[PDB]
């Protein structure tokens, strides 16, 4: 599923991402935009053989099990395929784990490069939330 900007903001806000670990909702929408272009089915293979999954491009080396990333961990205790569902519950819960891990949203490179320091509030401007 490809979310509408405001639609995703609302879903994220209902799943408790609004100001989670001090990151306002705009940050998470911005990150999703540049990680996946709001597409829940987005996948990307990394040069190290790991793969990134879903709206938030969560990596199989650490966070999910895809059964072909050797030596990896599965810190969220889920199959990576769960992260491609249209229901974003799995992704959100895993992201909360990730962001609490100590690097905050810097874990997400697109956030760091493209959202950090910007007017992220623009991303939720004119939404009914
Ligand atoms: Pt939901
Ligand atoms: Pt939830």
């Amino acid at each position: 599923k490809v979310f509408g900007r405001c639609e995703l903001a609302a879903a994220m806000k209902r799943h408790g991402l609004d100001n989670y670990r001090g990151y306002s909702l705009g940050n998470w929408v911005c990150a999703a935009k540049f990680e996946s272009n709001f597409n829940t089915q987005a996948t990307n293979r990394n040069t190290d053989g790991s793969t990134d999954y879903g709206i938030l491009q969560i990596n199989s080396r650490w966070w999910c099990n895809d059964g072909r990333t050797p030596g990896s961990r599965n810190l969220c205790n889920i199959p990576c395929s769960a992260l491609l569902s249209s229901d974003i519950t799995a992704s959100v819960n895993c992201a909360k784990k990730i962001v609490s891990d100590g690097n905050g949203m810097n874990a997400w490179v697109a956030w760091r490069n493209r959202c950090k320091g910007t007017d992220v509030q623009a991303w939720i401007r004119g939404c009914r939330l």
